[PDB]
């Protein structure tokens, strides 16, 4: 039949995240389109060139699916090599163009600015109810160009809801470095909670279920903090704590990807999915229950709780600490990007990126848009 193989960059499937999506997309074209996939995870960055280089001389893949920004250097070196082997890579997008490449970017300011938003306006309420001092933040893995388009989406949401408002709810951003690293992900949780920060972003992939863990023994302490998860929606490993998912459509992606080969309609290029495409949204009731269904089925869903008590919990959270502004303001800022009133800039180099934030860090919004 047909063959695939799907190459992860750092941890492979058990991240709850970006790459248990795109198993998902090929988990689905397995199913649906009939075709064989093979999983691989290389043990060093070293090894990736040197891994990718001999499946393709392997002759025995239709298509290579490639998923990580990590993934971009070493293709660039090998899809020439091997002209008649196609690919495919998730999360990112070569820097010249062939006919063997298919890209698949995200446009991430586009759903972290409206989970910026968000998080501002639970920390003040969490503010208003308590009287104590409440941050948004996130912890982040690797300082990598995706990364840099959800730092910049969200601190722009967030100094959207502080200029629309009145308000100036403080935003921390944590580097981990790592993609895999749970461990780290939940000391610098622990950290940030000292800091006052008390809304949390996960931006880490497995790294933040470290971060998850923080927040859950923190409002065990009775400490009154959230989550928010990210690629998956994650609500379902502990509601109570984890409010909301950004969404990030890989699972579309790896299925579009392998279906386009499977009909013939393979094409090279840039294929850039954002709200108006599906490909990046906010977790609702039915998404919810959905990933909720999966962890049921895969028994590593948390004790005494169904799909439709994930969903029930979570609803109940939002309408007690998400105003109707926010959401008002998420509207007005999801209907701006859709119309194409606005649009973010791609930041070229890392010294870009690193101005556009003084600029946000400013309050002149205007910097991340064209
Ligand atoms: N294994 C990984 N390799 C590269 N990037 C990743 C990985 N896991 C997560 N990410 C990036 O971090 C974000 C937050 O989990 C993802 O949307 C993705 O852009």
């Amino acid at each position: 039949p047909i063959s695939v193989l799907v190459l992860f960059d750092v941890g492979g499937r058990g991240d709850l995240s970006f790459n248990d999506m795109a198993a998902l997309g090929a988990d689905r074209a397995a199913e649906e389109l009939g075709v064989d996939v093979v999983f691989q995870t290389p043990q060093s960055l070293a090894v990736m060139e040197s891994v990718l280089d001999a499946a393709s001389r392997s002759g025995e893949y239709d298509l290579i699916v490639l998923v990580g920004f990590l993934w971009q250097e070493p293709l660039e070196k090998v899809a020439p090599r091997y002209p008649e082997q196609k690919y495919a890579l998730i999360d990112a997008a070569t820097r010249e163009r062939y006919d063997n490449v298919a890209s698949y970017l995200f446009r991430e300011q586009e759903v972290a600015s409206l989970v910026g938003i968000i998080a501002a306006d639970i920390a003040n309420n969490i503010s208003k109810a308590t009287g104590e001092e409440a941050k948004a933040g996130a912890v982040a893995g690797m300082d990598i160009p995706p990364l840099w388009r959800f730092h910049i989406g969200y601190l722009y949401g967030v100094q959207y809801y502080n200029q629309a408002m009145g308000t100036d709810v403080e935003m921390v951003w944590t580097y981990t470095g790592r993609f895999d690293d749970p461990t780290l992900g939940k000391t610098t949780a622990e950290q940030m909670l000292q800091q006052g920060v008390r809304v949390f972003y996960g931006v880490a992939g497995l790294t933040h279920v470290g971060m998850f863990n923080a927040v859950k023994e923190a409002a065990a302490r009775g400490v009154i903090a959230f989550s928010i998860g990210q690629d998956a929606s994650q609500e379902w490993y502990d509601p109570q704590t984890i409010i909301i998912s950004g969404l990030k459509r890989v699972d579309v992606a790896v299925y579009t990807a392998i279906k386009d080969v499977v009909e013939g309609r393979f094409r090279g290029g840039i294929v850039s999915l954002g709200l108006k495409e599906g490909g990046l949204g906010l977790s609702d009731e039915e998404i919810i229950r959905y990933f909720a269904e999966i962890a049921a089925e895969t028994g590593q869903l948390p004790e005494g709780l169904t799909p439709e008590k994930v969903v029930e919990i979570v609803m109940s959270q939002r309408e007690k600490w998400i105003s109707n502004d926010g959401w008002r303001l998420v509207e007005e800022l999801k209907q701006k990007i859709i119309s194409g009133e606005i649009k973010f800039v791609t930041p070229q180099d890392h010294d870009t990126y690193d101005s556009i934030i003084e600029e946000l860090k400013a309050g002149n919004l205007e910097a991340a848009l064209e």
